[PDB]
């Protein structure tokens, strides 16, 4: 049968993202709007800095800026924690360790507000290098992929995940970003606790030619695999 949270994602859902960040005392705010179609694993969003030029590269914020839009194959739908937590939602937390640089710590609440799926985020970055790849804006702006390895956290009625993102540098090298993640339900309601699996994620970054604010247009595909 079709579960409580799964039915909320059968069509196109509007998305609203709000992020408050502070990286080495540079405060910034990002708003995002778009839509998600979990049937296809497809997200289309436009993010805007509401605080002027970002102090960190847009590609470093992509993983932080709604895994409930994953396309789960029919034969894995009993392993979709993210939709099962809806509409009450879940808390997502990460540490993102930038190799030879600082870290981001993030806390996000993902939940429905009426028909709109909302992602509300707090991001704290510390110990970054002034002339590093991040504060120095040395990362390329184009495309990256990731394989998110998800396991159950029975103890917390939730999940954990870890994955590496390789951000291309302007010189031709790579900035590694090592991600550690935990998700816990907001509700006291039951959730689906998964077997080991991965989400295959692809992120295409672009610009709106008519937009003068600092911004990122994002097309994202997210597909569950490995069962």
């Amino acid at each position: 049968m079709v579960s409580k949270g799964e039915e909320l994602f059968t069509g196109v859902v509007p998305i609203l993202v709000e992020l408050d960040g502070d990286v080495n005392g540079h405060k910034f705010s990002v708003s995002g709007e778009g839509e998600g179609d979990a049937t296809y694993g497809k997200l289309t969003l436009k993010f805007i800095s509401t605080t002027g030029k970002l102090p960190v590269p847009w590609p470093t914020l992509v993983t932080t800026l709604v895994q409930c839009f994953a396309r789960y194959p029919d034969h894995m739908k009993q392993h979709d924690f993210f939709k099962s937590a809806m509409p009450e939602g879940y808390v997502q937390e990460r540490t993102i360790f930038f190799k030879d640089d600082g870290n981001y710590k993030t806390r996000a609440e993902v939940k429905f507000e009426g028909d709109t799926l909302v992602n509300r985020i707090e991001l704290k970055g510390i110990d970054f290098k002034e002339d590093g790849n991040i504060l120095g804006h040395k990362l390329e702006y184009n495309y990256f992929s990731g394989n998110v390895y998800i396991t159950a956290d029975k103890q917390k009625n939730g999940i954990k995940a870890n994955f590496k993102i390789r951000h291309n540098i302007e010189d031709g090298g790579v900035q590694l970003a090592d991600h550690y993640q935990q998700n816990t339900p907001i509700g006291d309601g039951p959730v689906l606790l998964p077997d080991n699996h991965y989400l295959s994620e692809q992120s295409k970054l672009s610009k709106d030619p008519n937009e003068k604010r600092d911004h990122m247009v994002l097309l994202e595909f997210v597909t569950a695999a490995g069962i």
